[PDB]
């Protein structure tokens, strides 16, 4: 059984790069990570920052989540990330990606005790 904040670090937490290192970056990740498993997962954030920086994120700008819940909260400094979504082209189990570099404030909600993040939102 993994728990909410766990699966929250396996699908986004990439401490060791400051940014992804080539266009084939996702494709790896996707794959290494598991999120190729029984589907194509379409889209995924990557987070390249220390966890600590992350977790902080919970006590920062509260802001309204995309489904209306109120527990989302907003970076103050823009953090690297890379963005992952399916090609054209894409078709599972022959899951294929588009990597994108950004710096962008992110948007997580948090849960729990401690109070951690448990899913990643929307970039801004």
């Amino acid at each position: 059984k993994e728990t909410a904040a766990a699966k929250f670090e396996r699908q986004h937490m990439d401490s060791s790069t400051s940014a992804a290192s080539s266009s084939n970056y996702c494709n790896q990740m996707m794959k290494s990570r598991n999120l190729t498993k029984d589907r194509c997962k379409p889209v995924n954030t990557f987070v390249h920052e220390s966890l600590a920086d992350v977790q902080a994120v919970c006590s920062q700008k509260n802001v309204a989540c995309k489904n209306g819940q109120t527990n989302c909260y907003q970076s103050y400094s823009t953090m690297s990330i890379t963005d992952c979504r399916e090609t054209g082209s894409s078709k599972y189990p022959n899951c294929a990606y588009k990597t994108t570099q950004a710096n962008k404030h992110i948007i997580v909600a948090c849960e729990g005790n401690p109070y951690v993040p448990v899913h990643f939102d929307a970039s801004v």
